[PDB]
């Protein structure tokens, strides 16, 4: 059984153990970091299976769930979360934030989504870059979905450039183990003041309608409503960042494609879902036990045994997908659909929104800045670590 998870075969490409389990061993065993072993799900149609299993649990405090490092297993002794529940518990949560994500929601936000995106880029173009390049990370990838996200929790427009700063350090590469934690705890700290202050007089944001809807009708706790502000928060901002810059970097490394969508921003939207498809960011998050023993493929997966189910792999399934491993925004699409944002119940709650702000983006970035360019050669592009998931730390650009 080796090692898991695996390790990228290079900066932006997919582990190479993947095209190999799905075509020899779909349904394979992996050791994970302290020698216990889980079942590896590779395939589509299967990882749509455990998606949505109902014999298959998420509750992290039942023996065999698989988490992949020494940090996972401490979080997992917290009261959790929507994100670690299982019906009935599970929606009675989500339902209580899910109103500002859905897609009629999201629809109607859109012009302030646009708005967000042409005042970073305007802020952008007013600095310039006479005197080089600068970080389209640091510049424009990592405020948009962080203000968007802030000022939809509640969050008022003078804090927002500092506690962007703070969630990323929580994972910044760079930071230590203490900046990292100290960060972390004092967004929560931060969170903390903002709902005592939204249950005195609540105002139009997402942590006002839980102090209100929630916790004064005693529904839920304080500290739950910093939580559940706290998971919509950390749970896809820094996947968000990536996207964005990981987007950039596909175009310049495919130049006809850029070329078409220069001449067209409305393939915006076409050229969002083959972005998540091609580079699935968040693919260690469709994780399971089973609660009872259960079939899958030609193996037999025991209660109690782990299960993790990789979207990014499904999303290079070749019986779904033909020529999966092309990145194309012209791609024709199946009846089966990309994982970028899981399946199931627990699918992503954000799936509209994250869609709409990267949609925006792309169909705005190129008309503002239509000579942008990356400012070192493509094969020099500063990619997260290996044995994490695919992402962009830094993307100097010129325009
Ligand atoms: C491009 C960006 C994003 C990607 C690729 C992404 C991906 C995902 C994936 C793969 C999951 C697992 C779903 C499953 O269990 O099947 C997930 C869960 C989740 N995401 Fe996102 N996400 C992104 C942005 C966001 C944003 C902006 C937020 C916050 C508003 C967010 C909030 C969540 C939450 C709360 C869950 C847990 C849902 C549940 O378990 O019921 N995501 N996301």
């Amino acid at each position: 059984a080796p090692s898991f998870p695996f390790s990228r075969a290079s900066g932006p490409e997919p582990p190479a153990e993947f095209a190999k389990l799905r075509a020899t061993n779909p349904v394979s065993q992996v050791k994970l970091f302290d020698g216990s072993l889980a079942w590896l799900v590779t395939k589509h149609k299967d990882v749509c299976f455990v998606a949505t299993s109902e014999k298959l649990s998420k509750v992290r405090t039942r023996q065999g769930f698989p988490e992949l490092s020494a940090s996972g297993k401490q979080a997992a002794k917290a009261k959790p979360t929507f994100v670690d529940m299982d019906p009935p518990e599970h929606m009675h949560q989500r339902s209580m934030v899910e109103p500002t994500f859905t897609p009629e929601a999201v629809k109607n936000l859109q012009p302030y989504i646009q708005r967000t995106v042409d005042d970073l880029l305007e802020q952008m173009k007013q600095k310039g870059c006479a005197n080089g390049p600068v970080d389209l990370v640091k510049e424009f990838a990592l405020p948009v979905p962080s203000y968007i996200i802030y000022t939809l929790l509640g969050v008022p427009f003078n804090d927002l450039e500092y506690l962007t700063q703070q969630n990323a350090i929580r994972t910044n590469g760079s930071s230590t183990a203490r900046e990292a934690s100290a960060a972390n705890q004092e967004l929560l700290d931060y969170l903390a003041i903002l709902v005592e202050q939204r249950l005195v007089e609540p105002k139009d944001d997402i942590i006002s309608k839980l102090c209100t809807e929630q916790v004064k009708p005693g529904n839920i706790d304080k500290s739950d409503a910093v939580q559940i502000a706290f998971l919509l928060l950390v749970a896809g901002n820094a996947t968000m960042v990536n996207m964005i810059a990981l987007g950039v970097a596909t175009l310049a490394q495919h130049p006809d494609q850029l070329a078409q969508l220069k001449a067209n921003p409305s393939l915006a939207p076409q050229f969002v879902e083959e972005l998540c498809r091609y580079h699935t960011a968040t693919a260690l998050a469709i994780k399971r036990t089973a609660k009872e023993d259960v079939m899958i493929g030609d193996k037999l997966v025991r209660a109690n045994e782990g299960i993790i189910a990789s979207n990014q792999s499904a999303n290079r399934d070749e019986e779904v997908f033909e020529n999966p491993d092309e990145f194309n925004m012209n791609r024709k699409w199946p009846p089966q659909d990309p994982l970028g944002f899981g399946f199931g119940d627990h699918r992503c709650i954000a799936e509209h929104l994250a869609k709409a702000e990267l949609t925006t983006v792309f169909s705005t970035l190129y008309q503002k800045f239509p000579d942008l360019k990356v400012a070192v050669p493509l094969g020099k592009i500063n990619y997260t670590p290996l044995n994490r998931d695919v992402g962009i730390v830094d993307l100097p650009v010129i325009f």
